[PDB]
């Protein structure tokens, strides 16, 4: 059984080619142990990593090795893979060929560097680096389409032709997760419910999931919220105030459609989609608009789809079926899609083996 | 007295006639605020064009009127030109005759709508629209030959016989300085970078201008990449983070021969010259083969002259004289070609005035 | 003239715009009358407040209205401003607009609640609230930069871009005035000095200011102390024998950079600053590094400036000109920066006017 390792920006997933949910999930953090000052004796292992490093925190330097999908730093990122094998799944990479995740808009030299380290340091038998969205469409049982990822800090719209992305049109936009959560922190500052970062920022995120949703129409939902009481939801504490949030709940998703709310320059998330599509192939265009699919943590807002289908209908030619495919498990779509892919025997007729590295080196993928 | 104003899909170049280099260079972007955004220090403002819209892009909804040489929107086009006159050139249109440029395939109606707007709103005494690349052959000082007009947003081949361009040979390729700017953006993201904040989404354009080359012998240069010598060339970013870009540097203009790098099944520049000179008449082929001139924003990259030299000598066999001519000016030749023509002592009898215009109507131009 | 009221957690500072140095400077305390028993009554002045309360003490429940730059109670605090007006500066705020200064990431509702009290209870014509640190960068003669404040209770490292604080990078670390001194007590006691709980905590504090500093390198300062008695400084008590403290004087301030001595899970005053800056915009960073400022009282240990320039240079890339500005007056800097802003009429056309509370209400902050 081979590996699927979904190093989402702050959170690595791992396991085997053929499972239904990721078999090792962890924060991609490397902890560098420290107290400065010429400490006479530090401890064991120069870097911690993962859920260890999370507990260990105050004695480590914690940082995500990854930024936006990109390996920022190869050293502490290598410690992430070193953890995956000989700590997380307790595996040996020399036996286990690894599918490796790569972001939308992620070429060239880390692929080139990745194949070096994994074939020399970790002596993988074979490997394949693979676009996160390109597998996300595979989890939804598809091949042509346009996938929209929004995780923690990134939207992503990838024009897929037949299991191939058309890279120029792949949009990345600076709107997701945090930009909605710190903004939701700024939504609970008119009333406002204190969290700031002392450090109940997490509880703000915790509201975001459990109590927020999408207004299908902003205006009628505004007046309806002003009609009070049913939209207001109590966010009680097992302690202090039975805090009430009302307008918030639809207010914070709305910054996806109107970048007015956050000051940021953007076309709507609907037009991000449009600005992958129209930048590409025309004979696939309602096969794109009818295989428009979602991926990631900030997609899961309850009501985005009804809102999206409408908001693209405001733009696209009348004569195209807007059909918003959001899967049930859209948090893990990449790993699932990768599991299916590395369950193809034809993934053998597809990845790069050891052989082709010892001949071609870096540029082989 | 006269004015010349050249409308790129990214940059507008205006000035007077007979000046060597443009007096107004401004970005074709028209931005509307997403709020009644009181700039504390000015009153309320309607539309920002170019540089103000470009410094304040954050608060706006940016849009380009000239998409791929063509004008898609005349509202924004008009306010651009009022801006060209009264603000940029600082002129009163009714005393200063104006010249403009157009796409090699520009529609009759488009030509007429720019002639409607120039007289009927602005009231200029005499206006001309000319045809982009053909004017670069006038900056190259000749009547006949084939011009590769490759810009910010459009690549073109134009063969002109004695004044008349022959459009069947006039090829076009909607992949240029823009598709390439963003193609630099992506190949650095996994080189190990995150062009995250806004000046980085622009410094990637700058690094394109500063470091790019169209390497001659691209293949063994791929082995030079693999042998990593001092082709590695660092650059300081808008902050101090020395980014070292070496290989992708040439491995990006390379896309002008092989659109497969970005995902087009279309042919490269060189072939598209050969096919042009081919669809053209056979005795004329010789002139075209001997007067092949590059112009525009993509052509600035070094070695592109050498490249088309050896490319078409490999494609077209061997009784022929080939000559590719690349001017030191080339990023403005479309304007320089207008300016000097406008001021020509034999050109006054092509200055189509209001007298001709009112009696004949738009169809005079 | 308008007002500036630096409610530093245990010590308020008040006065006007235009004045050099704080015009009312006082123990932020409001004492309720007490005694228990149950008896006849009490009668006059339901809260004696400011230094009146500080002399009173053992007759009033005095309390501290702020902790960690977070307001712990509003009733007592309201009476800090009321004392400020009709006792300290002897003023009535309906004539006199106020400027107020809070913590870097002073909790949302505390900002607003503050303003309510000032706008309906103390009816100010106007008020500008802002973060204590931003003002301190203006005192430091800067607009962009990062401030590393350490008062009595907590640090704060505030990446200010152009006179604006960025909350997502601003960190706050529980290492300050108390934590230094409580260690320093535990470390005098090795020689049996034992001031413990007489009254002499303020004397362990007097030692702190008057005799401590920060080792430049630690291990070579250790051997240098171990060559004896120029590093030691003798100390006469208010009543008591001359003591001698040597190894102490650097050992305790080192412990801002070193949590292991205190026995704590924390980053060092150098590194928290690094991790604050990285969370800021890649570009602005160059002159966050090149303008680290120090402010607050518990920075004041001699040697810290040469120490911290080196200490950030252990952590930051070589391509950015590290330059730690620490002002000689780093207690008053927040009222000074306060007075700078309060002497600037652009902020008159910008501060929260009563009418904007009549429009927006509590939300206006």
């Amino acid at each position: 059984a081979a590996l699927v390792v979904d190093n989402g920006s702050g959170m690595c997933k791992a396991g085997f080619a053929g499972d239904d949910a990721p078999r090792a999930v962890f924060p991609s953090i490397v902890g560098r142990p420290r107290h400065q000052g010429v400490m006479v004796g530090m401890g064991q292992k120069d870097s911690y990593v993962g859920d260890e490093a999370q507990s260990k925190r105050g004695i480590l330097t914690l940082k995500y090795p990854i930024e936006h999908g990109i390996v920022t730093n190869w050293d502490d990122m290598e410690k992430i893979w070193h953890h995956t094998f000989y700590n997380e799944l307790r595996v040996a990479p020399e036996e286990h060929p690894v599918l490796l995740t790569e972001a939308p808009l992620n070429p060239k030299a880390n692929r080139e560097k990745m194949t070096q380290i994994m074939f020399e340091t970790f002596n993988t038998p074979a490997m394949y680096v693979a676009i996160q969205a390109v597998l996300s469409l595979y989890a939804s049982g598809r091949t042509t389409g346009i996938v929209m990822d929004s995780g923690d800090g990134v939207t992503h719209t990838v024009p897929i032709y037949e299991g191939y992305a058309l890279p120029h049109a792949i949009l990345r936009l600076d709107l997701a997760g945090r930009d909605l959560t710190d903004y939701l922190m700024k939504i609970l500052t008119e009333r406002g419910y204190s969290f700031t970062t002392t450090a109940e920022r997490e509880i703000v995120r915790d509201i975001k999931e459990k109590l927020c949703y999408v207004a299908l129409d902003f205006e009628q939902e505004m007046a309806t919220a002003a009609s009070s009481s049913s939209l207001e939801k109590s966010y009680e504490l097992p302690d202090g105030q039975v805090i009430t949030i009302g307008n918030e709940r639809f207010r914070c998703p709305e910054a996806l459609f109107q970048p007015s709310f956050l000051g940021m320059e953007s076309c709507g998330i609907h037009e991000t989609t449009f600005n992958s599509i129209m930048k590409c192939d025309v004979d696939i265009r309602k096969d794109l608009y009818a295989n428009t699919v979602l991926s990631g943590g900030t997609t899961m807002y309850p009501g985005i789809a009804d809102r999206m289908q409408k908001e693209i209908t405001a733009l696209a030619p009348s004569t195209m079926k807007i059909k918003i495919i959001a899967p049930p498990e859209r948090k893990y779509s990449v790993w699932i899609g990768g599991s299916i892919l590395a369950s193809l025997s034809t993934f053998q007729q597809m990845w790069i083996s050891k052989q082709e590295y010892d001949e071609s080196g870096p540029s082989i993928v």
